[PDB]
RNA sequence: ACACAGAGACGCCCAG
RNA sequence: CUGGGCGGUCUUUGUGU
RNA sequence: ACAC
RNA sequence: CACAGA
């Protein structure tokens, strides 16, 4: 630990050097903490030490005995003199001694430590230590220090002689070390010990007397002394608590914090575990008696065999039992008709009559068409001189008719639900009605799917390059990509628009342009026997429309003349067609509006397939081959997916990655994949789901026989014998891990029908009925085998034993103490404004209780913002002065008043829980203490999201420091099943009260005692149906049990007679008690953690095996790695027979705690692990890149046109880091483009040519032009910079010098005419004047809230701002967005600062003649502050511009790679905003002292030079009228770096490195 | 056609 | 069985990061 | 965008 | 005047 030494590894070079920084982690073992023993005087601050521990843990070899003074002038920096001693021996210097004097003022500053070397050099030190446990802190301390001191050196680099001068900074806390110096794991592991025991040294000393801190600032002494007065004087009436909640006594906390642990209990129950454990590994594994391991797999095979032939048994007797159909997977036709200009040729004249006497569809068919021919087709074709005429000077015209129909076609039609409901009592009608709800048997014939999984012609080039959509698309793309023109450019969107002329796209193209009409007519109605006839614009297609309310079904029906049908998709999966001579025609099917989503995405979601199967597949992107029947299976499936959309088939799709991990799993245990088929029953309704289960089941089959071969080519580890799980093609393993997500595309935002509310309920009420009759074991007393909701007591308390000792290993201990004030301080601080959010709360009450006094009325939800205005209004402004007001209204009800509704997600049948006012008021205070604890665990991370990367990446290292190389490593992913609902609330409160410091207990008590009667409202449509109906009738228990207790038949314990909710005493909720569940799971994972260090230390027979255990946990998720070393082949397989017993007892251990583990545990995997998604194969972190891919169009509404961009570029950046190489990026960035063309009126508005011809002359953002990225680096820069860059090479700073300069002598459209908005700002009765009384009083922007009044005034310049603009905004973005396309360039919708965008392209066009000058760099910078980063890289990006390079045999070494590719400029040290208010007004907010602070605001002066220190004053001289957005400006000033992760091989060199290479994978680009 | 181990939707409101 | 109306219409968006 |  | 910094 020598400075010396520290410095002779710098490699000084020109003259100020300012290396890269690095970050070090608490990796190695540390040992015990030494006896401190301090009493502070008068005369100083005496500290007697004790001896560190000696063992093999060298670390603490600089710690002393001894007695050791420290005065107390100086006792307030122990943390910084102890720490950094043995690193100081010749004092402090100043900027004097070895730097000249340049008569500034800075020559005087004492920089730690400066020491100059042998060769002349001269390194300067400076030291500092931070108690903040997130690396936030970190980086702010060194990054203060670092600017601290720049100038003054960089001042005086240029005097003296030559100089070589380095710059050094070294920031210390108790989790890590920050420094910019070379340095070692063991030095960082030294100075963090040393920190550790300084601040213990600190703490006990600020105890004891209290003169020793320096002064706390007034605002934290009043938070924490009004925060500590409300922790004294609350009363909760425990006594009521008793009375009103179950299981709430008081005794029972009393007594687990004072009655210990029954080590005998335990010792004796982790034996009959360990016993019971171990036969069920040898009976479910066949071990005994003496079988050989392909003895033992041919049995796996048979008992799998066995149960996939029980499954398909059971699930055959409840079908239909037929063994054919004739239904069609894709309801749509597969016509390719060749697009051409737009005329209605209809006029056949001969279809006129062949169509009438054809059917029913005939009949309908003709009348359209004559009807069309007579009279009038207007709305059948939008006209475009009036358009024109209203545009350049929103009721849409449709063309209705009302066809002569029989009787006969009318019943007809009504079989497929035209008119259904007027036809529902009749035969035929009841009879399908009755044959619809059956199910399909899985001995059914899907072979045509099959067929056409390989066999079709998709991807076949359809010949179509010179058509009119295509066209228009290129010419965009050409003038998109003008200003970027380089050969990389070319051949990409040649690739593209290779791609685009494939035949399942030009299919997409008209699906997509017919569910955009459909998406608009949606809105429409017609009266009983009235249609709507459309043409498809550049398609010669005709679509009859019969729409009911856009709240449900809408009907269609298509026709088109048989001459016009050029090409076709090839394939049996498609529903056949009506031929009616010289016509075909199509069957009435119907959509909805949520499953209008994947229709009008389906062009972008095909070319974004093809693009990443070539890519994966290792095709280059410029090259044209012929499909590998690979690229055939892989893109018929998204397809296939895509057009289906059904939640049963994504899942069993999302299943078989459970299914296929299980072939990692290593000897002695066997592949058993057969665990799956629990999930795998259910009713079965589609070929295509038969098909998906059959081949799934074969695949579990296959795994069963056989696992995956583990091959050390190298010594690094590659797997072998993977394949396609749905296919069965082999495959690498990259390909087969993305392959799992293909389910991803069913379309997610699905909207749930009342028909399917009762499986919700179900999962919500399926455990209330099991819980215990006795409460001996929900916190009493010991167990051993528990039932379903109990736990035992002894271990529960072992595993908090087992926390707190490494909670004091790590931070001291005096952690407890330091906990304490930082609750205290993070309670006081906060003010109701910070709860007022834009989210729902329930208006559930003793009102809605009675279904008799409900059915009239609707329920609504409110938002939070309503309920925190009223609280404001009343007189309360910080959260201390509301929990006491809202506890009691709570503890008046009993209850907890929730309202409830489904999820949108990819997973299961996740429910959501909303609470009210006072419920989220109380459940606030628990949860900041719950993460205020779990901050501090090593090993969690929720309150801690770098140690998801930082546990298992590390692992290799302690393992090589503690055993040498070589070492086996054995894992185990694990999963817990039915996580909520299995967790009784009395162990959440023990457990949360064991680690607080005792005046919270009754707080945390009686607030985790409100959970015990919950009280949670079904939906009242639901309750009208269930009372419509007396009787069930159901096969299923669970409806006619809902049905008799809510009529009152039987008796359940959730139900009663006549009510409006359900009750429930079990069971937490969904995301409710997040950081309380997370510190449960961590206690659990360090219980185990040391019962297996302790296993391992007495291993088999007595002789002792050397491991190393690590673990992981975050809410549900964990995971287990241990790593073993082996003397000999003989030891080895004992070794690893032991390590599988340890692993496999979790899942017997588990139920102790009140968890159960689930079936998805991967358990005894050798060289990988998944902890949330990711898997580390080895040394290949493996992510699959599909997820982000399958939702590049998840679009925001927003507001203006110039932030759809933004949104986009946003998507891109996902998938760019989620491991898409930069041509991939660029490919799915053009595919974006075409989205956005679409949404703004290609297929839909007539003159979207003229609108298009009127842009490429004048190529601007904000009037709908999109601008594109740098091949090079697709997705690496954002749109602030091709902004940038667009404004300095075509006339766009043109016109921005003349809006410019006309100021010194943005063109949002509104969606609902902010109605909801409006009404929400009328009830809250806020002043108007807002704006002028914080002109006269401007502290409230910059000071935190003090009285009523200027609380008002902050939370009414809160409901004024962009994001709350935009927020009541509901679901379904695409379809909601793509309708408004009809009235886009020709309607008045745009309040710039109304008119059309046709006339505003006019009026900027007129004033492109007046344009004057470009632009200018003191205002570029108002602009844009980042404008040197962004030249310096545009000249970076320069190099590679060509297709030249080389194919390279790929090394296989991945990680994540952090880039820093814009910094932070050189400009005052601190924040504007900071600097601003510091000066005026009385607010210490800056860092820096007195005589400081005068050169950061002369340095801020020359920005400005009307500045001033009034902001009276100041106001008055900017081009600025208000402080509102005064304030905006000065935030905004403060620019932002941009940092992008990228997955890699490991390393300005930076950004060339990753440009030369990921450009394409093995690819050597230049 | 959608939803569902048969709980729903297949238009609603007003005036005649 | 005639006429007139029906959109940011609610369904619908919880906790954390 | 990820989880619960 | 210069120091330390949740
Ligand atoms: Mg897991």
């Amino acid at each position: 630990m020598n400075l010396e030494v520290l410095c002779g590894r710098i490699n000084v070079e020109n003259g100020l050097s300012l290396g890269e920084p690095g970050l070090y982690d608490q990796i190695y073992d540390r040992p015990g903490l030494p006896d401190l023993d301090v009493t502070v005087d008068a005369t100083g601050v005496t500290v007697d030490i004790g001896a560190v521990p000696d063992s093999a843990s060298q670390l603490g070899s600089s710690i002393n005995a001894g007695l050791i003074t420290i005065q107390l002038s100086e006792a307030y920096k122990i943390n910084h003199d102890f720490t950094f001693s043995g690193l100081s021996k010749t004092t402090d210097r100043r900027l004097s001694e070895v730097f000249p004097i340049t008569h500034d003022g800075s020559d005087g500053m004492t920089p730690a430590v400066i020491h100059t070397r042998l060769d002349g050099t001269i390194v300067v030190v400076e030291f500092s230590t931070t108690r903040s446990h997130n690396i936030g802190g970190l980086e702010a301390a060194y990054r203060t220090k670092i600017e601290k001191y720049r100038d003054p050196i960089s001042r005086r680099v240029d005097i003296m002689e030559n100089p070589r001068v380095f710059f050094g900074v070294i920031v210390v806390s108790s989790g890590g070390v920050l420094s910019n110096m070379p340095l070692t794991q063991d030095e960082a592991e030294e100075l963090m010990y040393r920190f550790c025991i300084a601040n213990e040294i600190y703490t006990k000393a600020r105890s004891m007397d209290a003169d020793i801190e320096l002064q706390k600032s007034e605002e934290e002494l009043e938070a924490i002394s009004r925060a500590l007065s409300f922790f004294s004087l609350f009363e909760p009436n425990i006594e009521r608590v008793e009375g009103t909640f179950p299981n709430s006594e008081i005794k029972m906390l009393e007594q687990f914090l004072s009655t210990p642990a029954d080590v005998d209990f335990i010792t004796k129950t982790l034996k009959a575990k360990e016993v019971e454990a171990y036969a069920d590994l040898c009976d479910s594994h066949y071990l005994k008696p003496e079988k050989t391991i392909q003895e033992r797999l041919e049995i796996n095979r048979c008992e799998a065999i066995d149960k996939t032939q029980d499954l398909l048994a059971g699930l055959h007797a409840r079908s239909n039992k037929q063994t054919s159909l004739n239904r069609g997977t894709v309801k749509l036709p597969p016509w390719l008709p060749k697009p051409s200009s737009e005329s209605i040729d209809i006029k056949t004249d001969s279809g006129f009559g062949s169509l009438m006497d054809h059917g029913a569809y005939g009949e309908l068919w003709a009348k359209c068409l004559l009807d069309v021919s007579l009279g009038n087709v207007e709305g059948v074709v939008s006209d475009p001189a009036k358009e024109l005429d209203i545009a350049i000077s929103a009721k849409i015209t449709y063309r209705r008719f009302k066809p002569a129909l029989s009787s006969s076609a009318r019943q007809e039609f009504s079989l497929q639900g035209v008119e259904g409901k007027k036809w529902k009592r009749m035969a035929a009608n009841q009879k399908k009605e009755k044959e619809s709800h059956e199910t399909l048997s899985p001995f059914l014939d899907v072979e045509d799917i099959g067929d056409f999984l390989t066999f079709n012609n998709l991807l076949t080039d359809s010949r179509y390059g010179d058509e009119s959509i295509q066209r228009a698309v290129s010419i965009l793309l050409e003038k998109a990509s003008a200003m970027q023109d380089t050969e990389l450019t070319h051949a990409l969107n040649d690739s593209f628009k290779r791609n685009l002329s494939s035949n399942v796209v030009q299919w997409s193209l008209w699906v997509s342009c017919l569910a955009q009409e459909l998406a608009s007519a949606l809105k429409q109605h017609c009266r009983a026997g009235e249609f709507i006839i459309k043409k498809l614009k550049f398609w010669p297609i005709y679509v009859i429309i019969k729409p009911t309310k856009s709240s449900s079904h809408i009907f269609y029906s298509l026709g088109i003349r048989k001459a016009d049908v050029t090409r076709r998709l090839t394939g049996r999966v498609f529903s056949d067609t009506i031929d009616a001579g010289e016509w075909e025609l199509t069957e009435f099917k119907s959509l909805k509006t949520c499953k209008l989503t994947n229709l009008v995405n389906l062009p972008c979601t095909m070319l974004n397939s093809i693009a990443f199967w070539r890519e994966k597949l290792g095709v280059a992107p410029w090259l044209v081959r012929k499909p590998c029947s690979e690229l055939r299976e892989q893109v018929g499936l998204t397809f296939l997916i895509s057009l289906e959309d059904k939640s049963k088939t994504e899942e069993i799709i999302t299943l078989t990655r459970y299914t296929q991990m299980e072939g990692f799993v290593s000897p002695p245990m066997l592949p058993k994949p057969q665990k799956m088929l629990g999930k795998l029953d259910g009713p079965l309704r589609t070929k295509l789901q038969v098909y998906l289960l059959r081949k799934h089941l074969d695949c579990m089959v296959r795994i069963a026989s056989q696992p995956f071969s583990l091959i050390p080519r190298e010594g690094r580890v590659e797997w072998g014998g993977t394949f396609h799980a749905i296919s069965g093609r082999s495959t690498n393993l990259e390909n087969m891990v993305n392959s799992w997500y293909i389910g991803y595309y069913k379309n997610k935002e699905e909207s749930t029908e009342l028909n399917a509310l009762g499986e919700m309920y179900k999962k919500i009420v399926e455990m209330e009925e099991d819980k215990p009759s006795s409460p001996e074991f929900l916190g009493w007393g010991d167990t051993d085998s528990p039932k379903k909701h109990e736990f035992s007591r002894s271990f529960l308390r072992a595993a908090c034993s087992s926390l707190e000792r490494e909670i004091a290993q790590r931070h001291g201990r005096q952690w407890k103490q330091n906990l304490e004030e930082r609750v205290l301080r993070e309670i006081g601080t906060k003010n109701i404004l910070d709860l007022a959010s834009m989210k729902a709360t329930s208006n559930f009450s003793k009102d809605w209780e009675l279904y008799s006094e409900v059915q009239t009325k609707e329920y609504h939800r409110s938002k939070l913002l309503e309920k925190m205005a009223t609280l404001i209004e009343k007189g309360v402004m910080w959260y201390i002065d509301a929990v006491g007001q809202a506890w009691k209204a709570v503890l008046d009800d009993g209850c907890m008043r929730i309202c409830l509704f489904k999820k949108n997600q990819h997973g299961g049948l996740r429910e959501i829980y909303v609470m009210d006012a006072n419920a989220r008021l109380v459940q606030f205070g628990v949860e900041t203490m719950a993460r205020c604890v779990c901050e501090l665990s090593p090993h969690e991370t929720v309150a801690n999201p770098r140690l998801k990367n930082s546990i298992i990446e590390n692992h290799g290292l302690k393992s090589a420091r503690s055993l040498g190389p070589g070492s086996i490593n054995i894992n185990s992913s694990n999963d817990a099943k039915k996580w909520n609902q299995g967790h009784y609330t009395t162990k959440l409160a023990l457990v949360l009260c064991w680690f607080m410091p005792a005046k919270f207990h009754r707080f945390i008590w009686a607030a985790i005692s409100m959970f015990r009667r919950k009280k949670m409202m079904v939906d009242l449509r639901f309750l009208a149906h269930l009372s419509s109906k007396s009787e069930s009738r159901s096969s299923d228990p669970f409806r006619e049990a809902m049905t008799d207790a809510f009529h009152g038949n039987r008796d359940v314990s959730w139900m009663d007679k006549g009510r409006t909710y359900i009750k429930t005493e079990t069971g937490m909720m969904q995301g409710i008690l997040h950081f309380t569940s997370s510190l449960l799971h961590s206690c659990v994972q360090s219980f185990y953690k040391s019962y297996f260090v302790s296993k391992l230390k007495e291993g088999y027979m007595g002789e002792s095996i050397s491991g190393v255990v690590d673990v992981i946990e975050g809410s549900d998720d964990s995971a287990i790695m241990i790593s073993i070393r082996p003397k000999s082949d003989m030891d080895e397989v004992r070794s690893r027979f032991f390590v599988a017993n340890l692993l496999h007892s979790v899942k017997f251990l588990n139920p102790l705690f009140g968890i159960y583990s689930s079936e998805k545990s991967t358990v005894n995997t050798v060289y990988c692990v998944e902890y949330n998604s990711e898997f580390h194969f080895h040394r290949h972190l493996v992510r699959p890149t599909l997820r982000w891919i399958a939702a590049s169009h998840q679009i925001s509404e927003t507001e203006a046109l110039a932030s759809r961009q933004e949104d986009y570029s946003n998507l891109l950046t996902q998938c760019l880091e989620g491991g898409a190489s930069f041509s991939l990026t660029y490919l799915i960035q053009c595919a974006q483009l075409l989205h956005h063309y679409m949404l703004l009126g290609l297929c839909l508005h007539p003159l979207f040519g003229t609108f298009m011809g009127m842009l490429i002359s004048d190529p601007d953002p904000a009037l709908g032009f999109f601008l594109m990225d740098n091949p090079a680096f697709a997705g690496g820069a954002g749109f602030r910079f091709n902004l940038w860059r667009a404004c300095k090479t075509t006339d766009l700073g043109r016109k921005y010098a003349y809006y410019f300069n006309e100021i010194q002598g943005s063109v949002m459209v509104y969606w609902g005419d902010r109605k909801k908005y409006q009404a929400l700002l009328n009830r809250m009765g806020l002043p108007e004047d807002w704006v002028e009384q914080i002109d006269e009083n401007p502290g409230v922007l910059y000071r935190r809230a003090a009285n009523k009044k200027e609380l008002l005034l902050k939370l009414a310049e809160k409901v004024h701002s962009p994001g709350v603009t935009s927020s009541l905004s509901k679901g379904h973005v695409v379809p909601r967005v793509v309708a408004a396309g009809v009235y886009l360039l020709s309607r008045h919708c745009f309040r710039f600062s109304k008119a059309s965008l046709i006339k505003l392209l006019m009026m900027s066009s007129i004033s492109a003649m007046k344009h004057g000058g470009s632009l200018n760099p003191n205002q570029e910078r108002m602009l844009f502050p980042q404008a040197q980063e962004y030249d310096r890289v545009c000249t970076l990006l320069e190099e590679v511009e060509h297709l030249t390079g080389k194919f390279v045999v790929r090394e296989r070494n991945i990680v994540r790679s952090r880039i820093d590719l814009f910094q932070e400029p050189v400009d005052l040290r601190c924040k504007a905003e900071d600097l601003v208010s510091e000066v005026w007004f009385g607010l210490k907010r800056t860092k820096l002292g007195p005589r400081l602070l005068k050169e950061e605001w002369d340095k801020l002066r020359a920005s400005f030079a009307w500045l001033s220190t009034d902001p009276s004053e100041t106001l008055r001289d900017g081009p600025f009228l208000s402080h509102v957005q005064f304030r905006n400006f000065i935030a905004h000033v403060d620019a932002k770096s941009r940092s992008v992760r990228l997955l890699g091989a490991p390393v300005v060199t930076t950004i060339s490195q990753v440009v030369r290479m990921n450009f394409f994978p093995g690819f050597s680009l230049e």
